[PDB]
């Protein structure tokens, strides 16, 4: 695999080591697209959201915009007309649950669109955002230069959304924009109350119990459910400027590239 010899940066415990979870890991070293979906892909992933929802704001999730090129997954955006985009997404066919380390090597788009690697339960109440980036300087240099590290707890009806909002939820890298290179974005979901984030193999943030669910949307369980993996892009016009149609058409800038995803659990 692509990550051969790259250590897992999280601590598996004394007298423990890390073990790869095959069914949610992929080096994406195959070619695939709409009408050419091989087993290497369909055994693990589907190019759609976890249900029929087509995305927030000006997003239109669309299967053709997820594909692979022999070495990387492309999560692509396209013009949809009427101020909207078509947006790539994949989701896992298999669930994961703490304790679990999950990491991608990826390069976000030079777009105002969100690009994210995240989890979401079938009931849509629990989410971890391993990363959520906004690449273009047209969205503000402040955003282009920061990576969002967060999680959500929801009540579905009426819709109520909690995430931590402390300054440490947006991680700065000296002014280098995140669009400029591939980085490794990782998170150890250690238990329902403990999340650690890792960028380029370095621990950059720890979230503990008080920040997990202070409004009690989950009734005291914390982030405890088996959940789905998602990698997507979104046109989040409820709070972001809309992408222009020409930006969405520019294929030198409209692809969120993921070289690989790897997932491990701690073992003796
Ligand atoms: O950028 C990546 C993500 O980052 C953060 O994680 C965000 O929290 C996440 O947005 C969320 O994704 C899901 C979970 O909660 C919201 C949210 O936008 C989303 O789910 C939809 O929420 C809307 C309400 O705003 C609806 O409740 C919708 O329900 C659907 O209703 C019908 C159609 O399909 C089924 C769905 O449940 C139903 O039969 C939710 O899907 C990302 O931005
Ligand atoms: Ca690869």
């Amino acid at each position: 695999q692509d990550w051969n010899g790259i250590p897992v940066p999280a601590n598996p415990g004394n007298g423990m080591t890390w073990q790869l979870q095959d069914n949610v890991s992929d080096s994406f070293n195959y070619t695939s697209s709409e009408g050419n979906r091989p087993t290497a892909f369909t055994s693990k992933w589907k190019p759609s959201y976890i249900n029929g929802w087509t995305g927030p704001g000006s997003t239109i999730f669309n299967a053709p915009q997820a594909w692979t090129n022999g070495s990387q997954l492309a999560i692509q955006a396209q013009p949809a007309g009427n101020g909207k985009s078509y947006n790539g997404i994949i989701t896992s066919k298999n669930k994961i649950q703490y304790p679990v380390y999950m990491e991608i090597k990826a390069k976000i788009m030079d777009q105002v669109l969100a690009n994210a690697f995240w989890t979401l339960t079938d009931d849509e109440t629990q989410s971890i955002d391993i990363m959520e980036g906004y690449g273009s300087d047209r969205g503000g240099t402040w955003f282009a230069q920061r990576m969002h590290l967060s999680h959500h707890t929801f009540i579905r009806n009426p819709f109520t959304d909690y995430q931590p909002m402390g300054d440490a939820t947006w991680y700065y890298n000296g002014g280098t924009p995140w669009r400029s290179a591939y980085h490794r974005y990782g998170c150890y979901w250690k238990d329902p109350f403990t999340l650690e984030y890792y960028i380029d193999g370095v621990k950059v943030r720890t979230v503990t119990r008080a920040e997990i669910d202070p409004n009690n949307h989950l009734g005291g369980t914390g982030l405890n459910q088996a959940t789905n993996i998602i990698i997507d892009c979104e046109n989040q016009t409820d709070w972001r400027p809309a992408a222009t149609q020409e930006e969405l058409a520019d294929d030198s800038k409209n692809i969120f590239w993921v070289d690989w995803i790897r997932v491990y659990k701690p073992v003796a």
